[PDB]
């Protein structure tokens, strides 16, 4: 009953690559909340639980499937399902392991992990930082074998880790930044798959910080610059919402906005 | 050969002077400068005389006609012709007092005014400050004709002054900034005469500083905040150029626009 969107890699393209996260970010967002020209994800505060999640179908040449949940609050994936076995990550508190029981409730074996699924704990599972894993079509076609033969005892846990780290990437940081989506299509356009340059590191590192600093800014006028890296690792400073405007395609949400207060 | 505007105010309404107002635009400013969507006027440094001044062309319902001329660097009116004299405001350089003989060649009579036309000195010689001197299409009538009448000697100099103050914010101020102009269409609306108020007032008075503030800004973010005032005068923080893109449609060329330098 959530609403499903599909992707394969089977064949993929530019364009069916674009019509994928476009389609993502049409059922994480609603069109309410838009600072500054961003979109804003809903407010965790009051969500109906009808309401929380999508579902992200991934199918490759292999002929294999799995669901990934995504949580609409953060763009979040929160666990997966193959066949008639689902799995969790570890839930922050008592409301959100509430919340996933909702998820794939017919699945015959439900586990959840111990651990979270956040980077730094899925890079020390992994044994790889994020700037020493491929990303492309050809790391997304065997991270959805890797998480498919993972009920059977195919697939070790650091091979694990890493197939939720190139997931999240595509998928996840893809929907929230046209930067890192556009980083993605350049790698299926050429069949080309390399490990993400710092400006992609640093942009994932920063989503939270950037949300903030957008919704709290005066007038888009950031009270304290941050700090981002280019592609050869030099820094970038940003100071405004406009020079993210390109980069950045959805927000967490972290204020409420104020008055329009026009002159 | 000077570009020549064409207005009057017999049987204006708000079209006949948004027409002229989107004139004026278009004559003072090329395009080819654009800094966060806002135009810029062309530099003055290298300005071909060729291609420093417009005519605004002023008729009224009791068919008396002048010529005022702008600088298109700064949009003031630096002087204006009636009939067979012409009369500039005291030139501020040496390079302006050239400029000026360019302008109205062939009129018989040519003053130079040994006072500027800049707003204090005009309220001093008007004996009234902007805050009280009403604008609308009343005013302009009225300002046409004393304008055309000054050779004559009709025309005492406070009412000369009073009369280009007129002038100024109605063509420059309107030409500056979309507010000033939404302002004067309002009067012409419900054809009602009235001094500007506050909001009208500080942004004549801040329009250098608002156009250094954007061009000198941080991806957009002043590096101070600039102190307008509300039509109620109280306080309006200004801290970011996306709050004044609707209210000012050009600015004076403060300096070079920073390499793009884009993420």
């Amino acid at each position: 009953q959530y609403p499903i969107i599909n992707f394969t890699t089977a064949g993929a393209t530019v364009q069916s690559y674009t019509n994928f996260i476009r389609a993502v970010r049409g059922r994480l967002t609603t069109g309410a909340d838009v600072r500054h020209e961003i979109p804003v994800l809903p407010n965790r505060v009051g969500l109906p639980i009808n309401q929380r999640f999508i579902l992200v179908e991934l199918s490759n040449h292999a002929e294999l499937s799995v669901t990934l949940a995504l949580d609409v609050t953060n763009a979040y994936v929160v666990g997966y399902r193959a066949g008639n076995s689902a799995y969790f990550f570890h839930p922050d508190n008592q409301e959100d392991a509430e919340a996933i029981t909702h998820l794939f409730t017919d699945v015959q074996n439900r586990y959840t992990f111990a651990f979270g699924g956040n980077y730094d704990r899925l890079e020390q599972l992994a044994g790889n930082l994020r700037e020493n894993i491929e990303l492309g079509n050809g790391p997304l076609e065997e991270a959805i074998s890797a998480l498919y033969y993972y009920s059977t005892g195919g697939t070790q846990l650091p091979t694990l880790a890493r197939s939720f780290i190139i997931c999240i990437q595509m998928i996840s940081d893809a929907a929230r930044f046209q930067y890192i989506e556009g980083e993605m299509r350049t790698r299926i356009r050429y069949n080309r798959r390399s490990a993400p340059d710092p400006s992609v590191i640093t942009l994932e590192n920063s989503w939270g910080r950037l949300s903030t600093a957008i919704q709290e800014s005066n007038q888009g006028a950031f009270a304290s610059p941050i700090q981002l890296q280019r592609r050869n690792g030099s820094k970038f400073s940003v100071y405004d919402v406009s020079i993210l405007i390109p980069i950045i395609a959805l927000m967490v949400y972290r204020c409420a906005p104020p008055p329009s207060s026009q002159f």
